[PDB]
């Protein structure tokens, strides 16, 4: 799976490592091995969350599966809000947790 | 839905406040609460458009529904470029929205 | 079909005009006319992928076909990565390439 991590927090808010320690998180939330698991953080961006531009992060999962995920979703996510509120200092309020689809994805040779 | 704006145009030329702008913008186009509207704006990125490397913006507008969108999202693409155009300085031209989908997705509690 | 590559090397290393000779490079490899090929680079980022924060880039390539397209995807792929591995100094290894659905896409008139 793909987690992209958009936020307004400036860069020098946003936790050095904070890529890596997600990743763990991750692999261990989703039950994944680590080399499975990709994580990309954009921080200093200008957003809106819930109409409100108060300090906050998106987080994007991306993964090829759909089939039977709504329930394990909803269990990731509640995870994945504790684990960012605690590093970004932010409430869960003012998290956002999408899931999207992927057709297919290669790694290099 | 969710917006997340590309640019290449440097962060000095992005309108301050764009993202709320924006997000005012969308929920009045969309016919959606503002409490559901969600923008992310990255400027100072490396991009072609069309083929070219002028400035230029793309918008992504992601949602969960799909079925019976089309002509909707043609009207909505439509002011989404009279708004954009004025507030970057960007010709019709220069910006290209596309829609994509979602499965799902949560705010903390 | 929309090109965004995420890389955690610094600006400083991503090379001028990278995002021009990628939107050729994808016209070429894609077969398609240079005005339909869309690039967008964004350095800079915290990231880590297949499990490790060594310098790395995501490429995602969106588009609106999906029927037919394992073959080609991997073929484009494996030109791609001989590109990126080139221009960005880095393993094939350390690039992934996920393919992403759009429902439709405008430019603006």
């Amino acid at each position: 799976p793909f987690l992209e991590l958009d936020t307004n927090l400036p860069a020098n808010r946003v936790p050095a490592g904070l890529e890596k320690r997600l990743c763990a998180a991750a692999a261990s939330i989703l039950g994944k091995p680590a080399d499975r698991v990709n994580v990309t953080v954009r921080p200093g961006l200008a957003m809106a969350l819930s109409g409100s531009t108060e300090p906050c992060a998106q987080l994007s999962i991306s993964s090829i599966g759909v089939v039977g995920t709504a329930e394990d979703n909803r269990s990731h996510s509640a995870h994945f809000f504790e684990f960012l509120t605690k590093e970004l200092a932010l409430g869960q309020d003012r998290i956002l947790i999408r899931f999207a689809p992927l057709e297919s994805w290669q790694i290099g040779k």
